[PDB]
């Protein structure tokens, strides 16, 4: 299911940034129906939201220490409300399109 999710915590133009997920993150997105190689950050957040629900990882905390998401983010858990922190962890797993 294609879509996008935006937040008031991140600048609008930043959520429009075109990105190329690295192979593990790309594989994760394709496991929940993504089909392309290039995305906006807001589409990436939509697919990751679907992945968190499918894997049942969601006090508003996601527990991801025994999941591929935990390996990519480098944390055992995180608040779903701290959007800059989530953006920081996602940026480490992709290449911003030049
Ligand atoms: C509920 C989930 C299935 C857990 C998905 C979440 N939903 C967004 C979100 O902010 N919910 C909270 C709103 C306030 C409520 O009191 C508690 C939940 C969040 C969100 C939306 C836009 C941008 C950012 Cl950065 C963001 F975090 C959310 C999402 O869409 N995709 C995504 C990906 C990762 Cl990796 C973590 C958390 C989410």
């Amino acid at each position: 299911t294609d879509g996008a999710v935006t937040t008031s915590q991140i600048p609008a133009s930043e959520q429009e940034t075109l990105v190329r997920p690295k192979p593990l993150l790309l594989k994760l997105l394709k496991s929940v129906g993504a089909q392309k190689d290039t995305y906006t950050m807001k589409e990436v957040l939509f697919y990751l939201g679907q992945y968190i629900m499918t894997k049942r990882l969601y006090q508003h905390i996601v527990y991801c220490s025994n999941d591929l998401l935990g390996d990519l983010f480098g944390v055992p858990s995180f608040s779903v409300k701290e959007h800059r922190k989530i953006y920081t962890m996602i940026y480490r797993n992709l290449v911003v399109v030049n």
